[PDB]
RNA sequence: AGUCAUAGGUAGCAGAACGUUCUGGAACAAUUACGCUGAAAACAGUAACAGAAUUGAAGCUGCUAACAUAAGUAACACUAAAUGGAUAACAUGGCCGUAAGCCCAAGGUUUUGCAUAACAAACAGUGAAUACGGUU
C-alpha cells in the first residue's frame, strides 16, 4: 500500500473444472478464498473458467501494472502464500533490485550538505597557527 | 512456525526432483496463444495418476548441412602483336610455315549449321556410283 491507498485494485483467478493440475486451487477456491475475501475487503476477486489450461493467478495493480502467476500444481497454503506475495507488493518484478544504500528520500541535508563555505571562518584561524 | 545443530569439495557413494517421445485409464488444443511474468535449479505459462524408452550434448583432430574469416586478398606472366568507336567482312602490321598448314588413325559421340538477342532447339545435317575401309 503506497500512501495508504491499497494498490492491488483487482485479483483475476482462472482454473479449470477437469484437470488435475487444478485440484489445489479448486480447493482454495472452495475452502479459502471466502477468508482471504471477508480479510479483504478493498479487494475484487473473478473467476475465469479455462477448461484445458493450467491455473493463474493475474495480479492488477493500481498504477497500471499487471502480473500473471501461474499456480499449477500448487496446494492451497503455496497459493496463500503467492496471494500474500501478490498483495503486500506494489508489483515489481525479478529485475528491479532497489537501491543498495536501503535508503531513499527528499531532502537528505537539513543544515545543509557540507561545502567549502561551511568551516571557513574556522580554518583561517586555524592557517593562523 | 518458536528455539537450537549442521551445510568447501575431486574420485566415489547415497537421497530428492525437472524435461523429451509414446501408451493405459471414454475423449485435456475444432473455433489458437498473446495482462508478462513466476520459481532454488533443471524450467514453467494447454491436465493429472501410472507405465515403455533409439530420453537430455560447447566439450570424441567426431559425421552431415549451411554460413563466415583469411579477402574483394592471391591468381587471371609459357607463347607471335596488334590497330582503325565491332572478338568485322575491309584496310594496316605481325607470327608459324617439317608447323601453329593439309589428310587420316585411336579415342570422343552430336561437341557440327542457321537469328545485327532471339521465343533457337522444339529445327536441320553424315548419300559408296571409281574394283573407298571393313565383313571374307
Ligand atoms: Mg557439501
Ligand atoms: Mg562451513
Ligand atoms: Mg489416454
Ligand atoms: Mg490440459
Ligand atoms: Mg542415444
Ligand atoms: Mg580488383
Ligand atoms: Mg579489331
Ligand atoms: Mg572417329
Amino acid at each position: 500500500s503506497k500512501y495508504g491507498v491499497w494498490m492491488l485494485e483487482s485479483l483475476v483467478i482462472k482454473y479449470c473444472d477437469i484437470g488435475g493440475s487444478s485440484r489445489g486451487m479448486r480447493l482454495f477456491l472452495d475452502e479459502a478464498l471466502p477468508a482471504l475475501r471477508q480479510q479483504n475487503p478493498q479487494l475484487g476477486v473473478q473467476q475465469v473458467l479455462q477448461r484445458f489450461r493450467h491455473p493463474k493467478l493475474v495480479a492488477v495493480y493500481r498504477n497500471g501494472r499487471t502480473k500473471p502467476v501461474c499456480v499449477k500444481n500448487l496446494a492451497p497454503a503455496e497459493i496463500m502464500e503467492h496471494i500474500g506475495w501478490l498483495r503486500n507488493s506494489h508489483g515489481r518484478g525479478q529485475e528491479y533490485q532497489v537501491v543498495r544504500s536501503r535508503h531513499l528520500s527528499r531532502s537528505p541535508s537539513i543544515q545543509g550538505t557540507w561545502s567549502v563555505d561551511t568551516f571557513a571562518s574556522q580554518l583561517e584561524r586555524v592557517n593562523e597557527a
